[PDB]
């Protein structure tokens, strides 16, 4: 199989995946919170729903568009990076560790966000999980640089 | 060629690369909204097409927006796990099927965004669509986890 | 190195890899704006940076949502495109004129949009940089179809 180009490969994969599924747990989780409250974007979608009134914005449905749009300024990058990265011979156990802290990491902000915790527990999870992208980042940087 | 790595890559490569272009017309279309509409994001655009009362939020330019982001919500996600399904080995035709629903679906749903069709068109396309995503997701997970 | 896959490869990596930090620049640059204006998207933000009454809208924090939502429009489909581009065999030079007009044309747009420069500034940076990866999307358009 071709998961095992590179050694790194396979756990770059199992965490990315679980990334874009989360992704996927939050899209959901916006759909059910705009039918509960009946908040939705669109005039015909308020028609189908009990009346125009219902084309409205709300404040969940508002939380749950943030956490989706940061998903995509965070986690898109590190579909990249971390691929990029998994081609570059790092040691096996460090480049499991910058997934794993990635991952761990952005679990744990879609829980901070959703679930409304005190500050500054999401900004954390945010700085913590960007740590890794920002390493792999600068190794990709050199790499690529020397090649030129 | 190295667009034949896999015997899926070039109907993937195909069906993704329409997908950018199928993105880059919502982003044409955008444009063409805000000047029809004169609804401008920022105050410098606005001096620059008629005056300042033309920095304003528009019904129609918002619903590009949406159309857009709705896209990076979904096309992107399959930009990445559509490219590792295309080297997991899998059937042909199967992958085919699940290239070519997701187009369909995604086409679809920017008709019936921004034509402001009766639900719940927009939510079956957008429904559609995402089982092929789920399905690859799913097997990425699987060839993955076996492989650590 | 696996970054020697292709000639044009090394130039795409360091591009790219540039243009994901810019994204985190303005990432960056929206935390700070936030702080400074004392304009926080989530109540809980609020409470813990003086009271409940900064949890409020700036239109300097949304010009930097904008900036770099922007960026998610148009940076991440060149990560695709640019990285599919790279295997196509390309003109080395040609390969380096796409990747290079791309980089400047968005580092130019970001300081036209965060530094309010005065229109068309900002659109033609980013008419600009669309350029090459509508060259590139029709490039792998015609390798794809030719390979099916
Ligand atoms: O009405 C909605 N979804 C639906 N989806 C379906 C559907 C989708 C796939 C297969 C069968 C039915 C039938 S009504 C909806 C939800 C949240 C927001 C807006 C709308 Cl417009
Ligand atoms: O005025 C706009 N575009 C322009 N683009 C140009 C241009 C771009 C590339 C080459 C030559 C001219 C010249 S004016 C504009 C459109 C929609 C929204 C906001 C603005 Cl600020
Ligand atoms: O308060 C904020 N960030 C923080 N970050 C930290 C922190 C992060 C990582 C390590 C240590 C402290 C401690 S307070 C903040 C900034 C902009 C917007 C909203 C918030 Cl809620
Ligand atoms: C990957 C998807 C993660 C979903 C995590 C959702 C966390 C929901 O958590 C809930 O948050 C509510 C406030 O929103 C609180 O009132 C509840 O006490 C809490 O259980
Ligand atoms: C890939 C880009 C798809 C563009 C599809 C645009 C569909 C435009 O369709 C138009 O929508 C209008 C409402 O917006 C209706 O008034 C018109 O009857 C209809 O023709
Ligand atoms: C990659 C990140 C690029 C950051 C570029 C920020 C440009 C800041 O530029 C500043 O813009 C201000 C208005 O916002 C002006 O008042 C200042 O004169 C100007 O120096
Ligand atoms: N787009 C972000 C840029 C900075 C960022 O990502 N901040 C983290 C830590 S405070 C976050 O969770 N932001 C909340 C959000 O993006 O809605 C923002 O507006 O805050
Ligand atoms: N971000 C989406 C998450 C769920 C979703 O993607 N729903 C589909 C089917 S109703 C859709 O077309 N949403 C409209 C949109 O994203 O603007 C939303 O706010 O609705
Ligand atoms: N989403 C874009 C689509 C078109 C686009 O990308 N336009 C360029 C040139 S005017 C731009 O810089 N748009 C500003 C923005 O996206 O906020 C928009 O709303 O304008
Ligand atoms: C906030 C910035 C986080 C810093 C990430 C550190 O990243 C480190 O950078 C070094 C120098 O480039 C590299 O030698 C090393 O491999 C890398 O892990
Ligand atoms: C809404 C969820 C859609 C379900 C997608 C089904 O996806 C299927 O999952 C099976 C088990 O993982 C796999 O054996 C199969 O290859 C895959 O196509
Ligand atoms: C606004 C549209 C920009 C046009 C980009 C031109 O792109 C060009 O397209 C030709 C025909 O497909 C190709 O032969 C050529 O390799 C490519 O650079």
């Amino acid at each position: 199989s071709l998961v095992m180009s590179s050694p790194a490969l396979p756990a770059f994969l199992l965490c990315s995946t679980l990334l874009v599924i989360k992704m996927y747990v939050v899209a959901i989780i916006t759909g059910q919170v705009r039918l509960r409250k009946k908040a939705f974007a669109n005039p015909e979608d308020a028609l189908r729903h009990g009346g125009p009134q219902y084309c409205r914005s709300d404040p969940d449905v508002e939380r749950c568009l943030r956490a989706h749009r940061n998903d995509m300024e965070t986690i898109y990058p590190f579909l990249f990076l971390g691929f990029v990265y998994s081609f570059l011979g790092p040691n096996p156990f460090v480049a499991w560790m910058h997934f794993l802290v990635f991952l761990v990491g952005r679990v744990a902000h879609t829980v901070a966000y959703l679930g409304k915790l005190r500050a500054p527990i999401r900004s954390v999870t945010y700085t913590l999980a960007q740590l890794p992208c920002a390493s792999m980042a600068l190794q990709i940087l050199w790499e690529a640089a020397r090649h030129l």
